[PDB]
């Protein structure tokens, strides 16, 4: 109960570093680098229970993922790989691991001021993508 309240709300990006690089990494092709890099999301966060909803809207792709923190599940990326995830909430932060083929890449959500900062981690590469409230 009131877990991840500060997180609740409907948010738009604002601004993005090294995401293409990240997609890069992660094994995204050209074409959806493209598409995909030009998309300002929103991402609008619920919770019901125990139940985490977590939906991202663009003109790229439209996606929704609900979970249990430490739970693990099925998940279609908006580019499509077909991965295992678990979320977890530590120390304040939700942290969502992705693997798929040997590969794994870790996307942190945490509040700053007004901002849910987004880090996104293929190996070596860092990806920071801020939303403010809608
Ligand atoms: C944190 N984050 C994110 O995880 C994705 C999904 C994603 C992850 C990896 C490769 C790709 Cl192509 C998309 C995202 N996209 C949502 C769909 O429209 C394009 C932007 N924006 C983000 O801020």
């Amino acid at each position: 109960s009131h877990m991840c309240d500060a997180f609740v709300g409907t948010w738009k990006l604002v601004s993005s570093e090294n995401f293409d690089d990240y997609m890069k990494e992660v094994g995204v092709g050209f074409a959806t680098r493209k598409v995909a890099g030009m998309a300002k999301p929103n991402m609008i966060i619920s919770v019901n229970g125990d139940v985490i909803t977590i939906k991202s809207e663009s003109t790229f792709k439209n996606t929704e993922i609900s979970f249990i923190l430490g739970q693990e599940f099925d998940e279609v990326t908006a580019d499509d790989r077909k991965v295992k995830s678990t979320i977890t909430l530590d120390g304040g932060v939700l942290v969502h691991v992705q693997k798929w083929d040997g590969k794994s890449t870790t996307i942190k959500r945490k509040r700053e001021d007004d901002k849910l900062v987004v880090e996104c981690v293929m190996k070596g590469v860092t990806s920071t993508r801020v939303y403010e409230r809608a």
